């Protein structure tokens, strides 16, 4: 069991000894009495190495190769030549030959050296083309199992696109604009705002614990219950809504929490009633080039414990909500970044202008998901 | 604007013409008056093809090559000479030269070809070395974006495992086992108790598998439980009409083939109400389906047939996970003949689940009861 050769020497005496030696070292020796049949033995089962003479009956040495190199079978060709001709040796290595030798050679080992020589500089090429093949192939059958997921993601992304309301939906003067930029297809962030028989308006912005597929499962339960309540109710506290999501996400519902910022604004008295349950960057209001958060303080705790703070609204108004999207362009400091957004948003063009500069500049996927729901009135 | 050569011939008269011609075909011809400096030219920058003689001051032709090879810089090496000794060329072609030419050749064209015979058979040697590099680098570079999206699915996986009940939850045994096709599944199974006097259960195969089929399985576990946190307590099918008005109200436009039904633990009765493969019950080595026949029709149209329960019992609801086969009708009356042959639930389930872990079209899920 070893690399197989193919000694094609006319001399039945010389080829007799050379065979017993190579074959003794585990090499597979294939003899050939005529320079012809040797070329037929090759074409049948491509040998690994072909050692031959040149002055032979029928086909000669110089030709025996000329075909072996045209059959697209670039296999190592050693020449244990027994002729002292110079022109027969130059042209043997013009066509590409491993190691030309001379005869009679006394050391039956000198060949071994040049034999395993060519076999090496060859064997590399082999597994080289085999790696190239088994690399490009191990990849095409890989991506074919990946575009299965790459297309399954887009089937869960567009399903959310038609879930959030359209922008900029303006009613009675209020421009409920928004702009979400998920990191991986569907985001754990969700924004929705619907009217209630015209007399009352509601809205919110949520951020599911982290991002990804698991975080998406919760973005749906939120859009389903908040709307389903409409058909159920024949109509109180914005906090009572949170208490509903609560028991829900608390009733063996995956076990994922979400940070919210709900509220219900009345269009007849210009009053806002917001109830908060997450420590996320509070709702910044923009009134006359100014900025400032609000005083207020999940659904994972079996205790509602949610509160709301009634507040009035000036003629000029621009409430801005934000998710766990920080430093998406200062940074490296909590308190400094817990009062930077208000100064950045106040300096920006209320909403779009500034937010647009951040969006196109760094489309890079900020860990977690970055979402924003900006209202306007002026 | 082509390849760059490196001629190294003694004769200044011979090297001059050879250069003015090679440099006339867009080739940078680097000359070297002595065989030594050439060896130095090849080290500073790497020329493409080196054409030299042999008899030269300092380092002759023979040695010159012997080193260029030792530096592992396997490049084209042509050897046109005036030394007809065979023991000269023999060695020059053990060291891996390209094409041995002879002097004083009169046609400067024979060289052109012998040159592009090496360059071309080398430009391909460098392309499949950059290809092997690009193929490899890009391969793994992709793998990094593959083993990253996969973890996202897992999140959606370990988030549902915490949704379905626990097995084999034995009360007064509601076993189960959902084997999703890939990551998230459109298959769901749940069975929650009710004030100890009455126990519920159900199974549901959502329209297809994957992402858009999973979102719905979550809207099922909410409306079946929200009924508990609302009801201060009739018909089991009613719950099916409940899932209806929800998934019929702009809910992804998907549907589900349910199999609900309440079971009282005090009167030994079961009131199912199908809305997919019927319930196969195994009692005393036999089988038999139940009479019955969604959430896409604005009309309710659900029935529920009351039934008494024997001392022994083992219902078995299966989702769209089929395969005998080769004939719908045959494979519709085979699951009962495979159920009876099976060990009721752990017999042919644990024997043909580890056999083919391969993903099956649509999600496949089951929910097997037991009492004996």
């Amino acid at each position: 069991v070893s690399a197989t050769l193919l000694i094609i020497d006319d001399d039945e005496v010389v080829r007799e000894s050379l065979a017993a030696y190579l074959e003794d070292s585990n090499f597979k020796v294939l003899q050939a009495l005529n320079g012809l049949q040797g070329l037929q033995i090759f074409e049948s089962e491509q040998p690994d190495l072909v050692i031959c003479d040149l002055r032979m009956p029928q086909i000669d040495g110089l030709e025996l190769i000329r075909r072996i190199r045209q059959t697209a079978s670039e296999t190592p060709i050693i020449v244990l030549s027994g002729a002292g001709v110079m022109s027969d040796a130059v042209e043997a290595l013009r066509l590409g030959a491993a190691d030309y030798l001379i005869k009679p050679l006394e050391d039956l080992a000198v060949l071994e050296h040049s034999v395993r020589r060519a076999l090496d500089r060859a064997y590399l090429r082999v597994e080289n083309q085999r790696y190239r093949d088994k690399l490009e192939a191990a990849n095409r059958e890989l991506q074919a199992s990946l575009n299965l997921l790459q297309e399954d993601q887009n089937a869960g992304r567009q399903v959310q696109m038609n879930m959030l309301p359209v922008t900029p939906w303006s009613i009675e003067g209020l421009e409920f604009s928004h702009r979400i930029i998920p990191s991986l297809y569907l985001s754990g962030d969700f924004v929705d705002y619907f009217r209630v028989d015209e007399r009352r308006v509601a809205f919110y912005l949520a951020d599911v614990s982290g991002h990804g597929a698991s975080s998406a499962f919760v973005t749906v339960l939120l859009k389903f219950m908040t709307t389903r309540l409409l058909y159920e109710s024949r109509r109180f506290k914005p906090s009572e809504v949170l208490a509903h999501i609560n028991r829900g996400l608390i009733n063996t519902k995956l076990g994922k929490h979400v940070t919210m910022l709900g509220g219900v604004i009345d269009l007849e008295k210009n009053s806002l009633t917001y109830s908060i349950g997450g420590h996320l960057p509070l709702p910044v209001l923009f009134v006359e080039g100014q900025a400032g958060y609000l005083e207020g303080r999940v659904g994972l705790f079996d205790d509602a414990t949610y509160d709301d703070r009634v507040m009035e609204l000036p003629p000029s108004f621009s409430l801005s909500l934000f998710s766990d999207g920080i430093l998406d362009v200062g940074a490296t400091l909590k308190e400094k970044e817990a009062s930077l957004p208000e100064q950045v948003a106040a300096a920006g063009g209320t909403l779009d202008g500034l937010r647009q500069v951040f969006g196109l500049a760094n489309l890079a996927e900020m860990p977690d998901d970055i979402a924003l729901l900006v209202l306007s009135r002026n």
